C-alpha cells in the first residue's frame, strides 16, 4: 500500500491528502485547475499560460535593449513593471505560512509557532520507497564527494557582473538576521524570530540583549573608542553572549546584536557601519525633538535604519545582482492598490539556497598586503588596524566568486556546503524538478539539460540515476547560467519571490506604518528615501573611499 | 511649556508628534484630510461624509423593515451588505497594530512584542495638566462610588432582546481566550498570545500545557468518566496549573486549557462541550484517514473547531446581540476581493469594554432548585450532578441582564467594575468623546445628551465637570440605549469593529487556509459550514435540551 502522494500527483500547487488505506485526493481550490490532479486548465488560466513567455525570455528582455530601458526608467513604466515584479513574484509564497519541519499540513501550531522555519513545499514522506519519493536510486550521493567533485574550486571563476566582496559581506551580514538555525532545537528551527528585516543582527535577537547593547541615553547604543574612531563596545562594557574563539582578551572583543560576527572582520565592519548610523540618526532626532526621551529616540532610529536597509537592498543590492536595465525601486505605495499581506516567514529552502559560499575568494587583498584564510578568520585586531574607510576601499576593489554553474567553492568553506546538503536530507526536501514546478518552471528531462554540457551531466546520471531525483541545493549550483549571470535560472526564479515578500512584507511598508510621523517627521522619512550604500559609509567616516557592490572596472 | 498634544488637536486619526520646546505637528497622511489639524476635507471625503447617514439611522434600518429584510436575506444583497459591514468596520482597526502600554508611537518593539495589549489610541501624557488631558477636574471620581451609584443594581433589568445566560456564559468563555491580563507583568499585558480565536481556552495557552491535556492517541484529548458521561480529566490524570479555590478538595477538579474555568460550572460546561466536540471530530477524521497519525488528527481537529467557533459567533452569537434583520454570514470569501489583513492584535479598550458583568443575574435558576452566588461560585460537583443536557436547558430558559444604560451590576461582581475603572487610569486611557471621534461618532456636548435624562446627568456634571473628560468605561455603561437594545450606541460602534477584525482576521479565513484539505477533505470543511449552537450541544449529548442564545419567550 505505497503512499500515493509519493508520486507528487497534485500539480500547480495542489495539496495531496491521503484517504482510505491506499487512496488519495488533490485539493484544486484556487489553483486555476480542476480534475483529479489539477491539470485540466480553467478558461482564464489556459489563456494566461498560452500568452506566457518563458522565464529566460523575460530575463533576456530585462538584460537587453538599453535604449528601451533608458526610456522606461524615465517614465511611469518603471512603476508598472516594478509593481508587476512585486505582486507577481511574491502572488498570493503562501501568506500566511503554510508548513514547517514538524508538519506537512496547514495547522495552528504551524502559524502560531515562530521558532520554526516554514517551508514552501512539504517533505518527502518517510514511507516512500526511494529517499526522494519514487524516482532515483535507493541511495543518494555522498555529500562530501559531491562537494569535492562538483562544488570544489580548482581555478577562481570571478563573477561576470563585476560583483565584489563589499557585496559578498553585505549579503552574509544582512542575511544572518533571519537565518539562525538553532543548535539546540536542531535543523528546521531558528533563533531569529524576526523572520525578516528586523535588524536583529544589530539590536536583536532578543530584548534582554538589546538593553545590554544600548547606552540608554539619546536612544543611542553603547560604543568603544579606539584610535579616535567609533566601534562596538568591548564585552566588558556591554556584556552579551558572543561566539568568539579562544580564549582571547575581553577588552579586544566587540559586542553586537548578531553573534558569530566577531569571527569575521567583514561582518564586524558592517556592525560598525550600522552602529555609527544609528547614533548619527539619534543626533538628528535629538535636535528635532529635545523633549523626546531615550526610549523614543532609539526605537524611532531603529525604524529609520530598517527603512534605509530595504532602500539599499532593492535599488542597489538587487540591482547589482539582477544586472537588469530596469531600475528597481523601493516604494511601498506600489502594493497599496494590491492584495498583499504584510507578513513574512523565513522558508527552509530560502535558508538553503542562500548559502553563497562561492562568493568567497582564494584570499583577501588589502592594498599592498595580502592575507589568507588563516590570517583573516577570527581576526580581532585587523578591524581597528586598518579602520573603516581604508577597509571598505579594499572590498570594493576586489571581485567575488560566481555562485552558479560550479565548481567554485574554496576548500576552506566546503565543509559548509556538505553540511547544507546533509541538512537537506534531514529536512527531507523534495527533488529539484518538483520545486521547479512550484516556481513556474518546466522540469528538466535530463541532466545534460541542467548543466548544459556532457561531462558533469554524465557524472551525475551515474550518481542520482534520475533527473526527477536530483537534490535541491546541488541542482541550483550545478545549473548553467546565462551569459554573464551570477547564477542559474533557478536561483533567480526561486530566490526572487522569497526576498521580495520579505522586503515589502515588512510592517513599515504597510499603509499604517509608511507615514512620515513614523520616522519622526520628514527629516527621518527622507533619510529612508535617499538611503545609499555610499552615504551609509562616507557620512560616518572621515575620508571617503570607494564604496559599491561592484569592482571599479 | 504645556504639552501641545494634550488638546488632542489631530482630528480623524491624526498622529500628534512633538517638535521643538513647545511646538507640534499633525501627520495627516491618508486620513482624508489636510491642513494643520487634518480638519480640512479632501474632495472625495467631503462628498463621502455629506452622504453619510448617522450611525443610529443605519441602526434603525438594520432593526426595522422586516418585509425588506425577508427579501434581502434571500438575495445576493446579503453578501453586498455583509462584505460592507466587514471591510468597513474592520478598516477602523489598524493593522499591523499601532501602540501599546509602553509606547505611544509606532515602534518595532510594539509590533514584535506580543505580550503587550495593543491600543487603538495613545495614552494621555503624564505631563498634562488634568488627568484626562486638559478638560475636567483635577481629580476623577472615586471608582468605588461610581460603581455604587451608577453601576450598582437595585432591581433586575433584563435584556429587552431576550438574551439568556446560555449566551452570557458563551461570551465569558469565548472571550477569555484572548483576555488574560497577566498579574505578574501587570496591566497592559496578556498571557494569551493568540490574540484571537486560537481556542487557547481549550488547548492553550502554551504547548507544554497542551501535551498534558492530550491523550496522544487518535489526536484526542484526555478525559474523565463520571456517571457514564464525558468530562475533562482530573488534574491527577492530566497535571496542569489551575486556579481552583484554596485547600480545594480534588479529586474532582477538572483540567482544561484556560484556567480560572473551574471557578464557574458555566465555563466548565463549555469546556466539556468543546471537549466532546474535539474527540468526536477525531472519530470522523480517523475513519476518513486510517493512515493518519496522532499529531495530524489533533492539529486538524483543532482547525475544525476554530472554524465552527467563528461560524457560530457570526451567524448566531452576533445575530442575537445585534438583533438586526440582516442575517449575518460567515464567509471568508467576502474579503477575498478586498484589501484585508489576516492579522489581529487584542486592544486594551476591547478588553476594557468587554467586561459585561451586568449579564449576570441575581441568582441562578435550575428547574425546581435555585442557587445563589454563594452556592454557585467555585462549584465542583454541580457540573457532574446535573449533567450537560440538563444544565444547557436551564441557562437557555433564564434571561440575562441588560448591559447598557445602567445601573445593572450585581453587588457581588461590582468589585470587578471598580478594578476595570482602576485599570483604566493605570493605562491612562483617553476620555470618552475622544474615542467617539476615533470610531466615526460626534462627541457629546453635555452629560444629559449621554444618559438621555436629567437625574444621573447632573450627578455626573458635578463629578467629572466636563463631558470631554468623561472616562471611557463608565461612558459606555451609562449611555442610554435604543429601546430594545442591549447596550448604548457606543458599545456597538466601538465593539463591532474590534470583534469583526478578530474573527475574519483569523488565518483560517485567508485564501491560503480556507481550503477543504485544510480540514481533512470535504467532511471537515462541511462541519464548519453547518456549525450550530444546537449541534455543538445535542450531538455530544444523549438527550436534546433547549439550546439557544435567547430565552424561550
Ligand atoms: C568566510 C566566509 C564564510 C564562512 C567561514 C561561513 C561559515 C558558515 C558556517 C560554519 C555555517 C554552518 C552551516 C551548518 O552548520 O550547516 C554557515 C552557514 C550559513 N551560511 Fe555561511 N560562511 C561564510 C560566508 C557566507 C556568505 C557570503 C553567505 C551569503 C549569504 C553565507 C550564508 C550562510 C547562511 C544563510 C548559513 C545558515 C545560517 C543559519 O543556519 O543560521 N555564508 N556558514
Ligand atoms: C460570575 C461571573 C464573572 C466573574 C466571577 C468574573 C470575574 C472576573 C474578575 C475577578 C476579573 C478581574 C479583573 C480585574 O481585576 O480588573 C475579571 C476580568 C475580566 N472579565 Fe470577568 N467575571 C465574570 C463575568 C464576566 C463576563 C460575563 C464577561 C464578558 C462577557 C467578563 C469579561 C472579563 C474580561 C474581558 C476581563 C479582563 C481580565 C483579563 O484581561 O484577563 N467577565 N473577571
Ligand atoms: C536570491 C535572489 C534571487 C533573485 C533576485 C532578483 C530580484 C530581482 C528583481 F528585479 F525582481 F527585483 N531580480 N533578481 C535577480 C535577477 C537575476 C539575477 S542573475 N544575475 O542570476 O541573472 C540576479 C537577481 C534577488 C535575490
Ligand atoms: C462587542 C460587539 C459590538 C457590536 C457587535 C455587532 C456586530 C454586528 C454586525 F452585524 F456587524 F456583525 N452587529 N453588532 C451589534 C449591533 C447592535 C447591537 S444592539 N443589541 O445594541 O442592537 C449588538 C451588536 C458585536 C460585538
Ligand atoms: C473544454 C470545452 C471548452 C470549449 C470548447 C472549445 C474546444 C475545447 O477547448 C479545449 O479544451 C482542452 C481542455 O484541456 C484544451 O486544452 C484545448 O485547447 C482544447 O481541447
Ligand atoms: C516584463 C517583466 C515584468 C514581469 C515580471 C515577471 C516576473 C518574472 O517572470 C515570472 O515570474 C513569475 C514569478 O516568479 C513566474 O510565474 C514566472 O515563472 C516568471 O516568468
Ligand atoms: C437619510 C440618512 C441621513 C439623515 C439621517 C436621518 C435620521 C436622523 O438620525 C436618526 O434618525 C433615526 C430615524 O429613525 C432616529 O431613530 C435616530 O435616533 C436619529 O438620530
Ligand atoms: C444595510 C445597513 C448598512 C450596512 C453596510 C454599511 C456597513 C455598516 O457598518 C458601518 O460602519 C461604519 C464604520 O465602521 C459605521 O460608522 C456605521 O455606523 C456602521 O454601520
Amino acid at each position: 500500500p505505497v503512499n500515493p502522494c509519493c508520486y507528487y500527483p497534485c500539480q500547480h500547487q495542489g495539496i495531496c491528502v491521503r484517504f482510505g488505506l491506499d487512496r488519495y485526493q488533490c485539493d484544486c481550490t484556487r489553483t486555476g485547475y480542476s480534475g483529479p490532479n489539477c491539470t485540466i486548465p480553467e478558461i482564464w488560466t489556459w489563456l494566461r499560460t498560452t500568452l506566457r513567455p518563458s522565464p529566460s525570455f523575460i530575463h533576456f528582455l530585462l538584460t537587453h535593449g538599453r535604449w528601451l530601458w533608458d526610456f522606461v526608467n524615465a517614465t511611469f513604466i518603471r512603476d508598472t513593471l516594478m509593481r508587476l515584479v512585486l505582486t507577481v513574484r511574491s502572488n498570493l509564497i503562501p501568506s500566511p505560512p503554510t508548513y514547517n519541519i514538524a508538519h506537512d499540513y496547514i495547522s495552528w501550531e504551524s502559524f502560531s509557532n515562530v521558532s520554526y522555519y516554514t517551508r514552501i513545499l512539504p517533505s518527502v514522506p518517510r514511507d516512500c520507497p526511494t529517499p526522494m519519493g519514487t524516482k532515483g536510486k535507493k541511495q543518494l550521493p555522498d555529500a562530501e564527494f559531491l562537494s569535492r567533485r562538483f562544488l570544489l574550486r580548482r581555478k577562481f571563476i570571478p563573477d561576470p557582473q563585476g560583483t565584489n566582496l563589499m557585496f559578498a559581506f553585505f549579503a552574509q551580514h544582512f542575511t544572518h538576521q533571519f537565518f539562525k538555525t538553532s543548535g539546540k532545537m536542531g535543523p528546521g528551527f531558528t533563533k531569529a524570530l524576526g523572520h525578516g528585516v528586523d535588524l536583529g543582527h544589530i539590536y536583536g535577537d532578543n530584548l534582554e540583549r538589546q538593553y545590554q547593547l544600548r547606552l540608554f541615553k539619546d536612544g543611542k547604543l553603547k560604543y568603544q573608542m579606539l584610535n579616535g574612531e567609533v566601534y562596538p563596545p568591548s564585552v566588558e562594557e556591554a556584556p552579551v553572549l558572543m561566539h568568539y574563539p579562544r580564549g582571547i582578551p575581553p577588552q579586544s572583543q566587540m559586542a553586537v546584536g548578531q553573534e558569530v560576527f566577531g569571527l569575521l572582520p567583514g561582518l564586524m565592519l558592517y556592525a560598525t557601519i550600522w552602529l555609527r548610523e544609528h547614533n548619527r540618526v539619534c543626533d538628528l532626532l535629538k535636535a528635532e525633538h529635545p523633549t523626546w526621551g531615550d526610549e523614543q529616540l532609539f526605537q524611532t532610529a531603529r525604524l529609520i535604519l530598517i527603512g534605509e536597509t530595504i532602500k539599499i537592498v532593492i535599488e542597489e543590492y538587487v540591482q547589482q545582482l539582477s544586472g537588469y536595465f530596469l531600475q528597481l525601486k523601493f516604494d511601498p505605495e506600489l502594493l497599496f492598490g494590491a492584495q498583499f499581506q504584510y507578513r513574512n516567514r523565513i522558508a527552509m529552502e530560502f535558508n538553503q539556497l542562500y548559502h553563497w559560499h562561492p562568493l568567497m575568494p582564494d584570499s583577501f587583498r588589502v592594498g599592498p598586503q595580502d592575507y589568507s584564510y588563516e590570517q583573516f578568520l577570527f581576526n580581532t585586531s585587523m578591524l581597528v588596524d586598518y579602520g573603516v574607510e581604508a577597509l571598505v576601499d579594499a572590498f570594493s576593489r576586489q571581485p567575488a566568486g560566481r555562485i552558479g554553474g560550479g565548481r567554485n567553492i574554496d576548500h576552506h568553506i566546503l565543509h559548509v556546503a556538505v553540511d547544507v546538503i546533509k541538512e537537506s536530507r534531514v529536512l527531507r526536501l523534495q527533488p529539484f524538478n518538483e520545486y521547479r514546478k512550484r516556481f513556474g518552471m518546466k522540469p528538466y528531462t535530463s541532466f545534460q539539460e541542467l548543466t548544459g554540457e556532457k561531462e558533469m551531466a554524465a557524472e551525475l546520471e551515474e550518481l542520482y540515476g534520475d533527473i526527477d531525483a536530483l537534490e535541491f541545493y546541488p541542482g541550483l549550483l550545478l545549473e548553467k547560467c546565462h551569459p554573464n549571470s551570477i547564477f542559474g535560472e533557478s536561483m533567480i526564479e526561486m530566490g526572487a519571490p522569497f526576498s521580495l515578500k520579505g522586503l515589502l512584507g515588512n510592517p513599515i511598508c504597510s499603509p499604517e506604518y509608511w507615514k512620515a510621523s513614523t520616522f519622526g517627521g520628514e527629516v527621518g522619512f527622507n533619510l529612508v528615501k535617499t538611503a545609499t550604500l555610499k552615504k551609509l559609509v562616507c557620512l560616518n567616516t572621515k575620508t571617503c573611499p570607494y564604496v559599491s557592490f561592484h569592482v571599479p572596472d
